[PDB]
C-alpha cells in the first residue's frame, strides 16, 4: 500500500498547473468556475426542500438579461415549466418567484422578522431621497412615518388640492410647447415628454406648495431631472462607482434638501405654518411616538421620497391611458358624456366630490392599472429560513423573494381576456381598491388584513402605497380635463406601444406619440403668461 506516492502526484500536479502559459491559466480561470457553476445547479436540483431553480449558462450573472428585458414572459415559461414558485439567479443574488395570490400573500403578509424591504431597496433610494428616511431607518420608522404623509392626504386635502391641480394643468394646456392651445388647435406630442412634467407640476404645486411649484420654471428643475436620473437599475447591481450621473445625483439630493429645509426653516421664522401642503403638514406632525422629532434634513429627504413615489408611477400611468384610449374614440366618446352629465355641461366647476361621481373615469384609470402596473416586480430580502406552506420547499435566509401582481393582472384566469383593455370589466366596482373583509393597522391606518386579491396595484402588508388616493385624484383632474378640452388620436398605422422593461418601471417603448385636437378651436384659457 502506497497511496503517498499519488499524494505526491497531488503536489506535483498543483505545481505544473501553476507553470501552465498565461494563455492556458487563463482559460482555466474562465472554465473551472463555468463548470463547476453547472456542476452545482446538477446537484441542486436534487434537494426537495427548495424551489426548482432555473437553469443558466455565465455563473453571477444568471438569468439576469431575459429577466431584465421581458419579466413576464420570463415568468409565463418559468410559470409552465415549474409552476408558481420557481427560482433564478439574478447578478449574484437569488431570487425566489411566487407567482399568483398564494405569492402576494406569502410576500406582502411576510412576518416583519422573515423578511426586509429596506434591505432590498436601500442602497438605491437612501442616495436619492437622502439619509433618516423610508429604506434608512428601522421598519417602526418607516411605519410613523408614513403616517406622518398621511395625515396631508386626507379627504379635506383633496379638496382643496383638485383646483390648484386643475390650475396646472390649464396652464400647461396654456403655456407649454407641447400645447399652446390658445395659439393652435391641433399638434403632436410625445407623452413620455409631457406626463412626467405635468405629474411633477402638479405634484409640487399641492404636495409642496406654491413656493416650490415656482422653482420648478428655473435652471432648478433640472436639479429634479438630475436627481432622477440617479434612480436608475444601474443603482440596484453598482450602488456606487465614481460615475458622473452618481455626483450630480448627490448634489442634486444636497439642493433640493437644501431648497426645502430653507422654506421649512423660513415658514418656522415667521411662525407662518398653516395647513396648506404636506410641508406644513409634517412640521405639524413629525414626531415619533418616542419623543424623537424628525429633523428638518430628515422632513426634506421626507418630502423627496413622498413626491419620488408618486413620480413614475402616476407619469407613466396617464402616460399609458391617454395611449390606450387614442385607439378607442368610442371610449373618449362614452368618458366626455359622463362629464357632461356630472358637470352640468361645464356649467360645474370640478371638485373632489365630484370626481367620486365619475365611475367610468375612474374605472379607465382602474382598467390601466390593471393592464400596466407600474412595478413589475417587489422585492424583499429573506431573514430568516422561511417554509413555503403546503410543499416542503425552505426559503433561506440571504435569498431574496420577489412579487408580481402586475403578472397575475394579465392572466386570463383571473380576468377574462386579460390582454384586453375594457373599462366595463369594472362596473359596478369602480373603487380603486377596498378591503374585501377583515382590517389590520401597521402604524399607518386601518387597511386590508388579506392580500390574496389578484387586483393588487398598491401591493398590500406594511408596506402598502400611501399614494393611492392622491394619485386617483390627481389621475382624475388631470384626465378630466384632457377628455373634457381634447380628442386625440395615433398617427397613421401606429398604435398601443408594447412596455419597456429595462427601467423596471413599466414604460410605454417611446416615442409614443399622439394627435391631439381641439373639442372647441376657439375656446380660450385665461390669465397672464411671457
Ligand atoms: C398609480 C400610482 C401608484 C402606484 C401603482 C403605486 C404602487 C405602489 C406599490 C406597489 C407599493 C408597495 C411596494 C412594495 O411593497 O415593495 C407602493 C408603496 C408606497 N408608495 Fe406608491 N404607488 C403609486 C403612487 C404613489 C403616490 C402618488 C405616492 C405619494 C403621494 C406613493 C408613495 C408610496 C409610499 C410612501 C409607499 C410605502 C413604501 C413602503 O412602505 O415600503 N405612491 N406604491
Amino acid at each position: 500500500s502506497i497511496v503517498g506516492e499519488a499524494l505526491e502526484y497531488v503536489n506535483i500536479g498543483l505545481s505544473h498547473f501553476l507553470a501552465l502559459p498565461l494563455a492556458q491559466r487563463i482559460s482555466l480561470i474562465i472554465i473551472i468556475p463555468f463548470i463547476y457553476n453547472i456542476v452545482w445547479q446538477l446537484l441542486y436540483s436534487l434537494r426537495k426542500d427548495r424551489p426548482p431553480l432555473v437553469f443558466y449558462w455565465i455563473p453571477w450573472v444568471g438569468s439576469a438579461v431575459v429577466y431584465w428585458m421581458k419579466p413576464y414572459e420570463f415568468f409565463e415559461e418559468c410559470q409552465k415549466k415549474y409552476g408558481d414558485i420557481f427560482s433564478f439567479v439574478l447578478l449574484g443574488r437569488v431570487m425566489t418567484v411566487y407567482l399568483g395570490p398564494k405569492g402576494h400573500e406569502f410576500v406582502f403578509n411576510a412576518k416583519l422578522a422573515d423578511v426586509s424591504a429596506e434591505a432590498a431597496y436601500a442602497h438605491l433610494t437612501t442616495p436619492v431621497f437622502g439619509k433618516g428616511v423610508i429604506y434608512d431607518c428601522p421598519n417602526s420608522r418607516l411605519m410613523e412615518q408614513k403616517k406622518f404623509v398621511k395625515g396631508a392626504l386626507t379627504k379635506e386635502a383633496f379638496k382643496s388640492y383638485v383646483p390648484l391641480i386643475a390650475e396646472e394643468v390649464y396652464k400647461y394646456f396654456r403655456d407649454s410647447k407641447n400645447f399652446r392651445l390658445n395659439e393652435r388647435t391641433t399638434g403632436t406630442i410625445d407623452v413620455m415628454v409631457t406626463q412626467p412634467e405635468m405629474t411633477i407640476f402638479t405634484a409640487s404645486r399641492s404636495l409642496l406648495g406654491k413656493e416650490m411649484r415656482a422653482k420648478l420654471d428655473t435652471d432648478f428643475a433640472y436639479l429634479y431631472s438630475d436627481l432622477d436620473k440617479g434612480f436608475t437599475p444601474i443603482n440596484f447591481v453598482f450602488p456606487n462607482l465614481p460615475l458622473e450621473h452618481y455626483r450630480k445625483r448627490d448634489h442634486a439630493q444636497k439642493a433640493i434638501s437644501g431648497t426645502y429645509m430653507s422654506l421649512i426653516k423660513e415658514r418656522r421664522k415667521n411662525n407662518d405654518i398653516q395647513d396648506r401642503d404636506l410641508i406644513d403638514s409634517l412640521m405639524k406632525n413629525s414626531t415619533y411616538k418616542d419623543g424623537v422629532k424628525m429633523t428638518d434634513q430628515e422632513i426634506a429627504n421626507l418630502l423627496i421620497g413622498v413626491l419620488m413615489g408618486g413620480q413614475h408611477t402616476s407619469a407613466a400611468t396617464s402616460a399609458w391611458i391617454l395611449l390606450h384610449l387614442a385607439e378607442r374614440p368610442d371610449v373618449q366618446q362614452e368618458l366626455y358624456e359622463e362629464q357632461m352629465r356630472v358637470l352640468d355641461g361645464g356649467k360645474k366647476e370640478l371638485t373632489y366630490d365630484l370626481l367620486q361621481e365619475m365611475p367610468l373615469l375612474n374605472q379607465t384609470i382602474k382598467e390601466t392599472l390593471r393592464m400596466h402596473h407600474p412595478l413589475h416586480s417587489l422585492f424583499r430580502k429573506v431573514m430568516k429560513d422561511m417554509h413555503v406552506p403546503n410543499t416542503s420547499y425552505v426559503i433561506p435566509a440571504g435569498y431574496h423573494v420577489l412579487v408580481s401582481p402586475g403578472y397575475t393582472h394579465l392572466r386570463d384566469e383571473y380576468f377574462p381576456n386579460a390582454h384586453q383593455f375594457n373599462i366595463h370589466r369594472w362596473n359596478n366596482d369602480s373603487a380603486s381598491s377596498y378591503s374585501v373583509g377583515e382590517e389590520v393597522d401597521y402604524g399607518f391606518g386601518a387597511i386590508s388584513k388579506g392580500v390574496s386579491s389578484p387586483y393588487l396595484p398598491f401591493g398590500g402588508g406594511r408596506h402598502r402605497c400611501i399614494g393611492e388616493h392622491f394619485a386617483y385624484c390627481q389621475l382624475g383632474v388631470l384626465m378630466s380635463i384632457f377628455i373634457r378640452t381634447l380628442k386625440w388620436h395615433y398617427p397613421e398605422g401606429k398604435t398601443v406601444p408594447p412596455p419597456d422593461f429595462t427601467s423596471m418601471v413599466t414604460l410605454p417603448t417611446g416615442p409614443a406619440k399622439i394627435i391631439w385636437e381641439k373639442r372647441n378651436p376657439e375656446q380660450k384659457i385665461g390669465g397672464r403668461h411671457h
